[PDB]
């Protein structure tokens, strides 16, 4: 690099007003309020519960960044970005940036990053009093909003999972930590012979049962509560782990994998789908994954993992890493068989 | 071919980890530790306070963004960007990103933005126990760091301000809120005949005195501790206000302008130098001002203002805009005659 070019780049990297301007505006629902068109701030302020001047300055920053239009001085309207932040929108980003919701709430840990660097462990407890898992369950309004957002990331990738694994030698699949079963449902209806089991929390499995448990795939699907840290429900010959391990530190990730290897048995399989970090540089979306990693370090005790970090945890649960397949959308799909022949 | 992917733009704008990875790593002196070449994480971890795993992961992100190189796993080296983060550097960014210093410290307010929209006022007090000026004054070390940070900024701008106003009509200038006096130092030495007075806090002006009070221009400067909300030293004919009004809400900013009118009298002059906001905006100039304006909302109770918002204020302090020029680097210089 050189000087002026490095300067301009650093100024992008160092901005904290924008991302919070964005988060706040999403929480107040300015994207919805301008969906049908341009409004002036007086109306946006009065509708949002915000001081006109305060909101104006916030929206002006966000207009300069291209989130809204500002055709005439104090009037603001929708753009392609603002549309992604609407509640309407099918692939909406509201739940990831709504501060009343759970996910964006954890992002406040950014200001305690130095403490996170001292102790190593997360700083969600430092920010809000409780670690992340406790105060989700302590207020199930957030606990149901979390499941709603995780339901959305499942949808995104569900097709790619069912396509990318062979199911020829499988009878009964178990979506361990599958949420509302978005991925399970997609596999079962795509492979009609198969049976299935959804394992997750007490309310979350019932909410999955609700949305499709009387449908033709839902008939072939057990909906079983209880923690994946306890002994898993039986009769599975394949356990499915989709974007579950990155939520957990190495000890707790090892437990779950042990429970999966225990439950699937000698001739069975454990099927892992994560987005894996590469040995430096990576490709496109290595920057985003390392960003995510930091959220996972600060909020949760968890961690985005390399193939070999996955291999170590698999090994310590007496599994080997077999076929290592990549989906078009960046997911790595790995078949874990029993370690020894 | 075209930066048209809205989803990517949004993901760019929403990143909150990079800017704090950056602030942390600058706080921990890592750019300095790698100035002389590659270091591996274990060393960097030891020399700073940090856990090796956490620091690896934080540097990994910043390396992804080009701040540091990582040529083999777990080792990070310097770059053109890291140079600008060194204390070393003539135009260093360290004092703006060091969480030990008060400027970057203020950036923690970002997370209380919803309250800033509810109340309208700053959220430094909610972050830190006290508003910005009270705990800067209650912690002298922060005070000094702030002063040091502003001094670097004033140093860069000082030649424009000397060259920007016509000092022919002026015998004695008072730099009101001029920090350690970097602009006054330059203004005085450019115009050998002038007398001068720096007005700021006591420890601040004292730091100014020790820095350049011995020089020829220093000998023509009265280093004067005090508050620009109190009556100013009597009988300077011009009062200078360089990036002071943007720190203050409308009511407080007005009180300073009146205090400036008093001390110069009728047909005295009040010389203002701010970066004013421009309706209809633009690229990097405009966006940066809008970013800074949120810092001013959240840390101070301040505002970036237009030429005419500033006319409103001057008008209510018994002053009228006499001449408006722009420095050749965007700083608008306005002379006000006392009406």
């Amino acid at each position: 690099m050189a000087d002026d070019d490095a300067f301009v780049h650093l100024l992008r990297l160092k901005d904290t007003m924008t991302p919070w301007a964005l988060r706040a505006v999403v929480t107040l629902g300015v994207p919805d309020l301008v969906a049908e068109g341009e409004k002036d701030v007086s109306e946006l302020a009065q509708r949002s519960g915000a001081v006109p001047d305060a909101l104006r300055r916030v929206l002006r920053l966000l207009a300069r960044r291209g989130v809204f239009t500002e055709p005439r001085p104090a009037v603001f309207g929708p753009t392609g970005l603002s549309r992604l932040l609407q509640s309407d929108h099918p692939r909406s980003m509201r739940p990831w940036l709504d501060l009343e919701g759970p996910v964006a709430r954890g992002d406040r840990t950014c200001v305690h990053i130095l403490e996170a660097l001292r102790t190593g462990g997360p700083v969600h407890e430092r920010t809000y009093g409780r670690p992340v898992w406790e105060d989700l369950a302590a207020r199930p309004a957030l606990g149901a909003a979390f499941d709603a957002a995780m339901a959305q990331r499942a949808s995104w990738i569900a097709g790619d999972v069912a396509a990318g694994f062979d199911w020829s030698a499988v009878r009964h699949v178990m979506d361990v930590g599958g949420g509302t079963g978005g991925v399970l449902a997609e596999v079962l209806r795509a492979r009609p012979g198969l049976k299935g089991t959804l394992l997750d929390r007490a309310p979350t499995v019932a909410a999955g049962r609700e949305a499709w448990g009387a449908s033709e795939a839902g008939q072939r699907c057990t909906f079983s509560g209880g923690s994946f840290f306890d002994t898993l429900p039986s009769g599975a010959d394949a356990c499915l782990l989709v974007n579950v391990l990155h939520d957990w530190a190495d000890e707790h990730a090892l437990a779950v994998l042990r429970r999966c290897a225990e439950a699937v048995g000698p001739r069975g399989r454990v099927l892992i789908a994560e987005h894996l970090v590469e040995e430096g540089a990576g490709g496109p979306g290595a920057a985003g994954l390392a960003e995510l990693d930091l959220v996972m370090m600060l909020v949760y005790g968890g961690r985005e993992r390399r193939l070999d970090e996955l291999a170590d945890l698999a090994g310590k649960a007496g599994l080997r890493i077999g076929d290592v397949s990549m989906t078009p959308r960046g997911l790595s799909l790995v078949v874990c068989e029993a370690e020894t022949s």
